[PDB]
């Protein structure tokens, strides 16, 4: 390609290429207000434009990365706003890129998208590029790795919501859903994102065929291949901020699967007779298809076959892959990260067993090595939408905000609360689905959260046994905090009567905002008393709870948090000894 700036902007068309580079500046520059981006773009598509003209002219032949990066280190106000991104602007391509790709923030702080219905249907009205513009700014800055075109696909759905309402109790709830969404769709990411990183792309490539293998169990070997080759080199350049290659990429991939449907699956017939953005969309969401007839026993060629170590020898790297993909395919009840457990057994017993006199007679039996690894999730998922079941999400996530806060006592207590109430929300998301579909469900989204608590820990560390869990193993992760224990090390945080004192403005709150303040104090008596048990905390919560409703119910409401409350807290140290 002579101009690849031209090539990208004729592939993927004016509109989407603005809208994926709108989303690449909001993610590497996220502090900037959203005219030092437009301005950024327009200038840029400007460009785009002017090579796709005349190729030749200058500037055209540059790299994206060059033209991109140069576009970024122009910006005003760069070391006040941007001090270290000011440092990367001083390095050549592709130092540049790799200190931007390292500065990325995953937990700027910034506000809340409130939505106002009045106040944007009426921005939405008189200019919805600008509109829709900002909802690509404002949701890229949050998540800095956001997956380009999935962000464009879930920008039309806003657009659609605000289309169909303002003609404002049609849009609250729709706007609810689409946060659920780009919550889930983020963290999802984040999590392939954090593999590249922290594991490489042999650990994507394995998570993708077992992953790919259950969904596509029609399909054979050589496709599945072919098609986790492809869509790991989108996440790779996804991840690395190359979104316009990411975005040109996956189309091109959801062309392949959707002109080899039949050969790949029968649910996929439903993607592919819609628009390039929503076929897309649909593939990756797409549900798992009908298991084929003649799926082969596995025994004869994985335990049975006398030349298996030879095999393990000579072609390991395929030997495995084709073990991991028969078995994934055959089990669309397990989570991937089990698969992916049962894989390193299987690997790690045509290691043992090879280098012993008789090894056939060794590796016979290895298929009864996976039994222990599929016995203790599925113990643990029932055990956990049991609990759900009797006492509900709330009761939930506070037993598990307990759990959590005792296995890693020094983490802060807003990423305490944060991530018991998203493990709690996974009991809700899947315990009511069908019986063999929980397991799944639930450790997959479980990975989704630990991921997020792991992110968090690389920017803030506070915990040893986290860093541990963290990073030995990307398939051990759920296993390694599930086997943590009270940190017997940690000495109890210091008595604060102030952080267990409540007041009268609790009252005003939504419900959910109300229940962050409970669970936060919760958290705290746990840090305060880490060996109390969960029913003593129950308990002391239970008692807090009524005296927040009673003293919210009061004529004179602060009146009765100043007699009540401290008698609460000094009582109920005494109950948590
Ligand atoms: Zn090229
Ligand atoms: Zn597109
Ligand atoms: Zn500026
Ligand atoms: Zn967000
Ligand atoms: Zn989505
Ligand atoms: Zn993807
Ligand atoms: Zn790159
Ligand atoms: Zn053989
Ligand atoms: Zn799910
Ligand atoms: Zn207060
Ligand atoms: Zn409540």
């Amino acid at each position: 390609h002579k101009s690849e700036i031209a090539h990208r902007f004729n592939d993927l068309g004016e509109k989407h290429f603005k809208g994926l580079v709108l989303v690449a500046f909001s993610q590497y520059l996220q502090q900037c207000p959203f005219e030092d981006h437009v301005k950024l773009v327009n200038e840029v598509t400007e460009f785009a434009k002017k090579c796709a003209a005349d190729e030749s002219a200058e500037n055209c032949d540059k790299s994206l990365h060059t033209l991109f990066g140069d576009k970024l280190c122009t910006v005003a106000t760069l070391r006040a706003t941007y001090g270290e991104l000011a440092d990367c602007c001083e390095k050549q391509e592709p130092e540049r890129n790799e200190c931007f790709l390292t500065h990325k923030d995953d937990h700027p702080n910034l506000p809340k998208l409130k939505p106002e219905p009045d106040a944007q249907c009426a921005a939405f009205q008189e200019d919805p590029d600008k509109f829709l513009g900002k909802y690509l700014y404002e949701v890229a800055r949050r998540h800095p790795y956001f997956y380009g075109p999935e962000l464009l696909f879930h920008a039309e759905e806003y657009k659609a919501d605000f289309t169909e309402c303002c003609p404002l109790a049609c849009l609250i709830p729709k706007l609810d859903a689409l946060k659920e969404r780009i919550l889930l769709s983020s963290a999802k990411e984040r999590l392939k994102c954090s593999s590249f990183q922290n594991f490489g792309e042999r650990a994507v490539k394995a998570w993708s065929v077992a992953r790919l293998s259950q969904k596509f169990p029609k399909a054979d070997f050589a496709e599945v291949s072919k098609i986790v080759t492809d869509l790991t080199k989108v996440h790779k350049e996804c991840c690395h901020g190359d979104l316009l290659e990411c975005a040109d990429d996956r189309a091109d991939l959801a062309k392949y699967i959707c002109e080899h449907q039949d050969s790949i699956s029968g649910k996929l017939k439903a993607c592919c007779d819609k628009p390039l953005l929503q076929k897309s969309h649909c593939i990756a969401e797409v549900k798992e298809d009908d298991l084929p007839s003649d799926l082969p026993a596995l025994a004869a060629d994985f335990a049975e076959d006398k030349e298996i170590c030879k095999h393990y020898k000579d072609a390991k790297d395929v030997f495995l892959g084709t073990f991991l993909y028969e078995y994934s395919r055959r089990h669309p009840d397990y989570s991937v990260s089990l698969l992916l457990r049962i894989a390193k057994t299987y690997e790690a017993t045509l290691e043992k067993c090879c280098a012993e006199a008789d090894p056939p007679a060794c590796y016979r039996t290895v298929f009864d090595q996976f039994t222990p690894l599929v016995e203790e999730p599925k113990s643990l998922v029932k055990k956990n939408c049991d609990l759900f079941e009797e006492v509900g999400e709330y009761d939930f996530q506070n037993a598990l905000i307990v759990r959590y806060t005792k296995k890693a006592p020094q983490v802060s207590t807003p990423t305490l609360v944060e991530i018991g109430r998203t493990l709690g929300k996974v009991g809700s998301r899947c315990c009511k689905l069908p019986e063999s579909e929980r397991l799944p469900c639930s450790e997959n989204h479980l990975a989704l959260a630990l991921n997020r608590l792991c992110v968090l820990h690389e920017k803030t560390p506070v915990s040893e046994k986290i860093t541990k869990c963290c990073t030995d193993s990307l398939a051990e992760r759920r296993p390694c905090f599930s086997a943590l224990e009270l940190d017997e090390g940690y000495v109890p945080k210091e008595f604060k009567a102030e952080t267990f004192t409540f007041h009268a403005d609790i009252c005003t709150l939504p419900e959910d905002e109300k229940q962050i303040k409970k669970q936060s104090a919760l958290a705290e008596l746990v840090k305060h008393k880490p060996k109390a048990t969960k029913e003593q905390l129950k308990t002391v919560l239970g008692n807090f709870s009524a005296f927040v409703a009673k003293c919210c119910g009061a004529e004179d409401k602060e009146a009765c948090f100043a007699e009540e409350g401290p008698k609460l807290v000094a009582s109920s140290q005494l109950a948590l000894a």
